[PDB]
């Protein structure tokens, strides 16, 4: 019951399950709605037959989500543990993942826009750091994105497709998973959002991008992309983990260049890939 403490007990008449939006890890993801008018939730279960390790991981997974509570962190309406199937409840984002949302908007943002989402989610990356959590997965799909462009950080599980290309070195590796690891993911999602979704080493395989990565290269500038904002990424992909900036230095750097916004007028030079020449 300890391991519950930040959640509140929801009853199972509260909720409706209307339809399967994915797959958890011994059960489905629902989307649905709950009374306590009625709000839209997404309702993860665990069905009947569920192991030991796999009750543990989902009672685990619901009380760190009660524990957290920040604005850029996917927010938990509650639990049902009392009684099966047992239930995570969240809030629902109409507009979805970041991911898909970015390529479906392809060019509808400003840039302060864009550097304001990313600012969202390193806050909300921070909190996680300083909370002694780390996601591991950080990617543009696991971003929910609601009505006000607020960026909510989440984790849907693994695609299970391991995500070589937002992975630090050192956690491809030798398995070394830390915030900053997360930082090389973040310099990642970055990149995500500032070319609206673009897969990141393009149709690079898995053993060419970590090839390329060990051989000292670095994904290029997205078009139009501020250059404080390109600075800011690749120092998130320093090999050596301990030069990486911090979580809280990323978010300060954001917000001073969002409080200052001409320091974003200032674009890195793209390199095309492609001459056209016309008179
Ligand atoms: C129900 C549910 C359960 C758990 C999580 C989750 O984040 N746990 C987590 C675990 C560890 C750390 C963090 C941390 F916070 F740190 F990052 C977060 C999210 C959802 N909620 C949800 N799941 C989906 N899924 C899952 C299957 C598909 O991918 C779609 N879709 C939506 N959704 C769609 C549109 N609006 C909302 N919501």
């Amino acid at each position: 019951q300890a391991v519950l403490k930040f959640t509140t007990e929801i009853h199972p008449s509260c909720v409706t399950r209307q339809k399967v939006i994915g797959a958890g890890e011994f059960g489905e993801v629902y989307k649905g709605m709950l009374k306590t008018k009625e709000v839209p939730v997404a309702i993860k279960t665990l069905k009947a037959g569920y192991t030991e390790k796999q009750r543990v991981d989902f009672l685990g997974e619901a009380g760190i989500m009660g524990q957290f509570s920040h604005h850029n962190i996917i927010r938990l309406e509650g639990v049902i543990s009392k009684y099966k199937p047992m239930m995570i409840i969240t809030e629902y984002m109409e507009n979805g993942a970041l991911d898909k949302f970015l390529r479906e908007k392809d060019g509808e943002f400003s840039v302060l826009q864009l550097v304001g989402m990313l600012r969202g989610i390193a806050a909300g990356m921070k909190y996680l750091a300083n909370m002694n959590y780390v996601h591991r997965d950080l990617a543009a799909r696991n971003i929910l994105v609601n009505s006000n462009l607020v960026c909510k950080v989440s984790d849907f599980g693994l695609s299970g497709k391991i995500p070589i290309r937002w992975t630090a070195p050192e956690a491809i590796s030798y398995r070394k998973f830390t915030s900053a690891s997360d930082v090389w993911s973040f310099g990642i999602v970055m990149w995500e959002v500032m070319t609206y979704g673009e897969r990141p080493y393009w149709e690079l395989s898995n053993h060419e991008v970590m090839k390329a990565i060990n051989d000292g290269f670095r994904l290029p500038t997205p078009m139009d992309c501020p250059s404080a904002i390109y600075q800011l990424m690749m120092q998130c992909w320093q090999q050596e983990r301990a030069r990486r900036p911090k979580f809280a230095d990323i978010v300060s750097i954001l917000d001073k260049l969002i409080r200052a916004p001409d320091s974003l007028k200032t674009l890195a030079d793209f390199d095309p890939r492609v001459s056209i020449r016309l008179p």
